[PDB]
């Protein structure tokens, strides 16, 4: 995760926020540098759930061409806030997960923020349903995010390349 | 749930709990009593998640013959400790659910409890595979029950007449 | 506490809140049924603290004659959000308590809320400067309180006779 | 903090624990390496609070010689659990303070774990009534630590030279 001073901020949300629309795959893009990033190539599958929230599955292509997926639950613990999710993921203890803005069709942005004290730590995601999106919608995200102090000149562009990426198919 | 003087007790909780084993139907046996319980002949269907956890559906026989049902997820926030769960229902907030005992194939005893300042509220039910359970089973489970100070003479019997519940078949 | 059908709702807080001019004495006018109420002529005295936030002393005329007092720590844990407190009282788990709208000089509406799942246990308190309060503020704040859903028929007239009290004097 | 792979272990915490003992000044004696230290010379001073818990002023020499210093509040949620404190440092997030050793006149053994999902944040510091303790302390506390997997080839020893931290006086 990205640390630094400061408490964390709470953004706005996404207006009537629809899981159901969220559901299939997404693309990761661009987002701010991560301490535990294991991979390139980034997506996100999110499923139906017989419970409530729907259900997790991220996959990623290591340096060596090995995919390293996760497992995990989605569930927004006050259903009035239906954008503020909560993740469980296999071995790992619960973190936020706050979509900040979508259309379900194009793009999503979303924000992790865990406080340590004077400092937090953060994961901050532009995601796509395409392997690509538009320069023009990648700028209007990061003007949301500089809106609530992310530093855009660190966000790092993830690999989508699709030769790079093809031990994903 | 039941509103009773004190901060919630802390139970010890079944060691080594199989949630795997723990799935399938339980029906309600006896409980606290409860200002909101709608119904009787009340049932706990739990099974696989495609994420963490298990997937929760309740159901009940309400007065004029009509099934009450309830969706949920069950996640353990912390898998050393996998017999202390989060329930997430439709329409409600985060609940704890603790498997107090249980020996998977015949009874189970669960406790919720909330702290309300110096009070708290609490649920507690003695499960079984089957719509009955044996008074030397029931007995040892108010055995424990009393040993964090759940008065037994509140405990109400759930209606499971075969005839009374045949609605829920 | 109050126990009641619903989540807890999200009250505007008071803009602006300046602990300092809040500090000093408080008098209960009304307030919610409360199961394990002590006492009537209840006062609140909030005090400087040495570290954060600032120290509770709480007072009330039991019925034979003796003070009850309780010593608590009211802290904001979100510095940006400073009407938003949580109380730590001697013997209590944290509850909150939301200054929903005080003038500092004549009057305040307090509110706290815990989740129960699909249901609620609430204090919700009118308190003045004085031991009695103009019955236009009284009214003013039930319609506040009206508005996310408190039941003003329910509301208790607070014991505040001067002679009844005098013991707190 | 120190973070690392792995969810935060719980370990044991002083039995007993009586915080009118543990009163007073402490030394930083050896502590885990920490992104957001300031300082060296660190010592904790704990008081006396009229509400509950006590009350904290830490203070550091910075590298050009001024002194740092915070203030805080520490509580115990848990009554029951007296030595699992909270800190709330003025513009800080809460962050736990576990004391998990003291004898009250000579040392104290202290850590902080916040997650950070598959990883997490920790502070760990052994303290002394005195600029020193002895290795034969030192050596049992770190023993302690590595107990639950801190890895005790990592920890720094605080400078208190006498000299170097006459800027305390
Ligand atoms: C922005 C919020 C955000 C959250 C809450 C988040 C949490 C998060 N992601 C994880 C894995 C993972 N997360 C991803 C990918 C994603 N995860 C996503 O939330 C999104 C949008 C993608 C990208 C498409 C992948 C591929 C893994 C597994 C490989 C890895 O650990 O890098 C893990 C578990 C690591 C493990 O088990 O070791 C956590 C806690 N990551 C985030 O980026
Ligand atoms: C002891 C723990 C316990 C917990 C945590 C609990 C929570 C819980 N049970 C619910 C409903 C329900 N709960 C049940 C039944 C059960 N629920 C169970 O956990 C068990 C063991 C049964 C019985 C077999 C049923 C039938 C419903 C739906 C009907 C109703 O609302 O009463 C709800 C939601 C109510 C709503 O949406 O209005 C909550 C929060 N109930 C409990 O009894
Ligand atoms: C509306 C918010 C509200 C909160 C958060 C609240 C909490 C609260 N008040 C308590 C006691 C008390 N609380 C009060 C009085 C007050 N307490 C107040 O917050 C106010 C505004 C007054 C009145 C002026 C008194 C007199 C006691 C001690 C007597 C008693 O236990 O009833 C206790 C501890 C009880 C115990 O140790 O047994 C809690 C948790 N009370 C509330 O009314
Ligand atoms: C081990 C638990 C532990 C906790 C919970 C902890 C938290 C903690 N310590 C802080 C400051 C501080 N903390 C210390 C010192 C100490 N603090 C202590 O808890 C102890 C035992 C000492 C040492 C004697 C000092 C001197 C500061 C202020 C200067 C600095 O930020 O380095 C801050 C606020 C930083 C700020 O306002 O910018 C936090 C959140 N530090 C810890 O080491």
């Amino acid at each position: 995760m990205f640390i630094k001073p400061g408490r964390c901020p709470k953004p706005a949300v996404q207006e009537d926020f629809d899981a159901a629309r969220y559901l299939g795959v997404w693309y990761d893009i661009q987002r701010l540098p991560n301490k535990f990033q294991k991979g390139e190539c980034a997506t996100a599958t999110y499923s139906l759930s017989p419970g409530v929230g729907f259900s997790v599955f991220n996959r990623a292509r290591l340096a060596n061409g090995t995919i390293k997926s996760v497992i995990g639950s989605a569930i927004a613990e006050d259903p009035c806030e239906p954008a503020k999710l909560q993740f469980f993921h296999e071995n790992a203890a619960p973190v936020p997960y706050w979509v900040l803005s979508t259309d379900y069709d194009n793009y999503a942005l979303v924000y992790s923020c865990i406080n340590l004290g004077a400092s937090h730590a953060a994961y901050a995601s532009i995601v796509s349903r395409q392997p690509t999106l538009p320069e023009e919608t990648i700028k209007k995200l990061q003007g949301t995010m500089s809106s609530f102090g992310v530093g855009v000149d660190t966000l790092l562009t993830t690999n989508q390349d699709a030769a790079y990426c093809s031990a994903m198919n």
